[PDB]
């Protein structure tokens, strides 16, 4: 049974202030111990969130470059990550490939430097509007998937994060039901293409839209080991996410 | 004015907090002339920091932000971010983010924009590649840089411009301080009769190529040039040779 894992991506948001405050709220919490959470604050914020933060709280960083050190101004490094007492990363995140162009061979050096430095990776996945109305869900998914495989060497510091990109801002929404779709698909792929024991090992949590009234339908389906928290992260109903099995 | 010489470090991705703090604690102690402004651009794990370490004398910089305040932006991080961590400058449109990272000029305006909208100065980088210099371009190049920063800009009085000749990086090529000299002269007239008189004569505009211990005497007297954007001798003793660059 795999452990079930609540991710908090607070993407570009908060100050000292309030996220000081959030963190507040994070810590009084009581997190079941059957439940692995991430938060992963703005850059500039690793140190202070990992600082002022429980430790029954893991905090990751939201993007790292491919190489331990070099010539790359506004870029830091896994090792960074880990000096600031940061355990994970978020990869391939659908913002920095759709908003900054990163593409899948970046993203797949990336993980593999990742993992060679001692970081757990969390590596998101997720087709466009235009990609799932053509029909092509299954291939983008897949393809995305591949490369991460290809780069990675010991599943069990990975955590796959299926985005339905589809459904972000376009006026579609993903159901519970086709949630389950993708995520059984993608296990199917780990069996056909790596191997069963990483099928069934492998937390693939679900990098939609989640709020405390969908978190409990969401969280009962068979492949959904969990959530990739956007918005609903900065706030007291993170906590209702963080107990959503039951 | 006389424009006050500026001397900013970029440490580029290198280094963490051990030995970071030991390259900080030589900054502390390295006596900086009154007439020189100083700025560190730590990588953006580490600003919050090197701000808490480093003196106040000496001032922090991002080596990057985006253009909101705040938002999805999943690895990114805003001026409001950067202020709150106590840093007072953002880098935009260094080489590298133009040319590993492909930032259009569009985005460096408009990250420019709100940065200065936000009380950051901007050290703004322009500069032509190899095979720019080669076609006869530098002007059209680092002119059409220029003008979509400027367009982005209210007040000059937060803002310097760093001249990075990247067609002289690793490729194998040295800049000469003529070289250097030319290319400022031809900025700051690019400034007086695009912007104003009051801002070409007030604006710094730095010098991003390579400087050391040796060379930056002579790139230092250049009428033009009023600094220097340091890369790799940033996280080095000689750094502080380069802050006392001017006697």
């Amino acid at each position: 049974s795999r452990k079930f894992f609540v991710g908090g991506n607070w993407k570009m948001n908060g100050r000292k202030k309030n996220l000081g405050e959030l963190i507040t709220t994070l810590n009084a919490a009581k997190v079941p111990a059957d439940t692995e959470v991430v938060c992963a604050p703005p850059t500039a914020y690793i140190d202070f969130a990992r600082q002022k933060l429980d430790p029954k709280i893991a905090v990751a960083a939201q993007n790292c470059y491919k190489v331990t050190n070099g010539a790359f101004t506004g870029e830091i490094s896994p090792g960074m990550i880990k000096d600031c007492g940061a355990t994970w990363v978020v990869l391939g995140h659908s913002e920095r490939r759709h908003v900054f162009g990163e593409s899948d061979e970046l993203i797949g050096q990336k993980v593999a430097h990742a993992l060679s430095e001692g970081l757990g990776v969390i590596a998101c996945i997720g087709e466009k509007l235009d990609e799932r109305e053509a029909g092509i869900t299954e291939k983008v998914v897949f393809e995305q998937t591949k490369v991460i495989a290809d780069n990675v060497k010991d599943w069990s510091k990975v955590v796959l994060a299926y985005e339905p990109v589809w459904a972000i801002g376009t006026g579609k929404t993903a159901t519970p039901q086709q949630a389950q779709e993708v995520h059984e698909k993608l296990r199917g792929w780990l069996k056909s293409n790596v191997s069963d024991a990483v099928a069934q090992s492998t937390r693939i949590i679900y990098g939609g839209s989640v709020t405390g009234a969908t978190c409990k339908e969401l969280a009962s389906q068979p492949d959904v080991d969990g959530f990739l928290v956007g918005g609903a992260s900065l706030k007291p109903e993170f906590v209702d996410i963080i107990n959503a099995k039951q």
